[PDB]
């Protein structure tokens, strides 16, 4: 149902690489490498560290997690068809696992993890889900574990306008305000809580892949249709501008069991 719905809309083959385009490549969400670079900066992993990836995509976070550490990663993700495609691009490595699975069903042992990660995922995820999901990371952690999250936000939702109220329901979404998601990272009792609104730095980040599509419209192309282009292209300046306005927000979320 949840599955079926982002495999034959907004994650399908096709869909995906028209991602992968503008946002890099192995990569689903804003900035690709070199955002996923910036959020593991003051991470501390080695080669025993072991790695959740909820919503791991085509693999690129647990490619660079253990390229950068060394760590054992394992992504889960709940489109069979994506995980089919990042299981594809990475050969001879047996401490990168990518999975097939609905996170909120998925069980793992109590202390688990030194790093649960996850970056544009949890936002498909309803309210009472994200509750539910924070609830089972808070005891898949190890006692000196991390949660590292990077998701779409919003300011209130009395404050949106019709077209993002639109592309919400559309794409599923449920999106609460950055402060609204801290809370719940500390009613599941979470310590050290830091909550980041970086939807300038978000801001930044679209520019330079609106800049890039432009850029590269010839070799979009060759490879897609011009309709997806126009799709892509406009679903960048509502994201530009919305993010600017701090209507469509961008946070940063890390927290530790201790
Ligand atoms: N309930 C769920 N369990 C696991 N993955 C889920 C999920 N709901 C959504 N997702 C995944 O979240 C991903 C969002 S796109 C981002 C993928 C990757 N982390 C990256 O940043 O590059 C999708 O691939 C989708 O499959």
């Amino acid at each position: 149902s949840d599955k079926t719905f982002l495999e034959n809309n907004q994650y399908t083959d096709e869909g995906v690489k028209v991602y992968e385009f503008i946002f890099g490549e192995n990569y689903i969400s804003s900035g690709g490498l070199e955002a996923t670079k910036k959020i593991l900066s003051d991470i501390e992993l080695n080669e025993n560290s072991k790695v959740l990836d909820i919503g791991s995509g085509l693999g690129g976070g647990c490619m660079y997690i253990n390229e950068k550490y060394g760590a054992h990663t394992h992504g889960i993700d709940i489109c069979s068809n994506i995980v089919n495609m990042a299981n594809e691009r990475v050969s001879g490595n047996n401490k990168i696992i990518f999975e097939a699975n609905d996170i909120l069903t998925k069980e793992f042992p109590e202390n688990n993890f030194d790093l649960i990660y996850s970056r544009a995922a949890i936002l498909h995820l309803s309210l009472e889900n994200k509750n539910k999901l924070f609830q089972k990371c808070y005891k898949w952690l190890k006692p000196t574990g991390t949660l590292l999250i990077t998701d779409y936000c919003a300011t209130e939702k009395e404050n949106w306008d019709d077209e993002f109220k639109e592309y919400v329901k559309q794409r599923k979404y449920t999106l609460i305000t950055v402060e609204e998601y801290a809370d719940i990272l500390t009613a599941c009792n979470f310590k050290n809580v830091v909550s980041k609104d970086l939807s300038d730095y978000w801001n930044q980040l679209l520019e330079v892949e609106h800049k890039y599509l432009h850029e590269n419209k010839e070799e979009f192309l060759k490879l897609f249709s011009e309709k997806k282009f126009i799709s892509l292209d406009d679903g960048w300046s509502r994201k530009i501008k919305d993010s600017k306005r701090k209507m469509q927000r961008w946070g940063y979320f890390k927290a530790t069991k201790n």
